[PDB]
């Protein structure tokens, strides 16, 4: 039903894209329903190299366990495939609660750019939680402007 | 811009989902233009991997790769990982400008994880962004539930060339039915 169709939105800041050497500096999480209405805001945590990585994972896993059913909801965000790679490595217990699929807003952007170039031209951060809010607005924009 | 807007479609088959242990056993590549028109079929290679890895695979993996004829084809293969990478890199260098075209497929972020580790030069030819058809699937399921039921079921066994053609058919189905 509607519960399985929720989305687990995240935004992460890393030192870089090298999975073997770079680390997660910042992370935020929030839950939307299938229509992108924000149901609950999770924490915005700055991770050490403020809190430790293992405690941030407990904070985020507790937050999604009380908002989504296990293994059903996908990770959502801007270029969230980059975020998933670091979360599979550094937060594997948090990832055990989610589906393997993602709702990558930048995939939608790559399709908008190609198929609706006029709409792409007029398509619309101090915290990672603010970046999530911006990515939801970008996705809502594609829903209204390029989807049927 | 038209050449930079082409898409590099890939499907991989591996010995499991553990990036620390598992290896690539099959790869296929296909090129479409911006509008999902078929441009060129690339190589379709079965990569030689050890018998220890194959015998120690998951029960899902041993059965599906056994039944499809992939485990047998891997054991008889003379293509190494390095040889397959060279063939795929050569093919995409002939089809797309460097560092501008995205990797495309179903949950292709998982294929990207294996390619970033085992075929880094092939990934360096592609842009940072991906085109994940399973993002569009998940949005179709939610926002266009009627159209979602008309999407064809994936009929292919886990063979790279057939799976990748089905991903193109799926994204073409969404372009045709849920886009404006
Ligand atoms: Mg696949
Ligand atoms: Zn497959």
């Amino acid at each position: 039903g509607a519960m399985a169709q929720r989305m687990v939105w995240v935004d992460l800041e890393m030192t870089g894209l090298d999975i073997e050497k770079d680390q997660i500096i910042e992370m935020a999480c929030l839950i939307t329903d299938s229509d992108l209405n924000i149901l609950a805001e999770g924490p915005n945590l700055i991770i050490k190299q403020t809190i430790t990585l293992q405690q941030a994972e407990y904070e985020f896993l507790s937050f999604v366990r009380q908002q989504t059913p296990p293994g059903l909801c996908p990770l959502a965000g801007n270029s969230v495939h980059e975020d998933k790679k670091f979360l599979d490595k550094y937060m594997p217990q948090f990832m055990k609660h989610l589906h393997y699929r993602i709702i990558d807003v930048s995939t939608v952007k790559e399709l908008c750019r190609r198929w609706y170039p006029e709409e792409y031209e007029f398509a619309p951060s101090h915290r990672a939680l603010d970046a999530i809010s911006e990515s939801i607005k970008e996705l809502q924009f594609y829903r209204n402007n390029i989807f049927k």
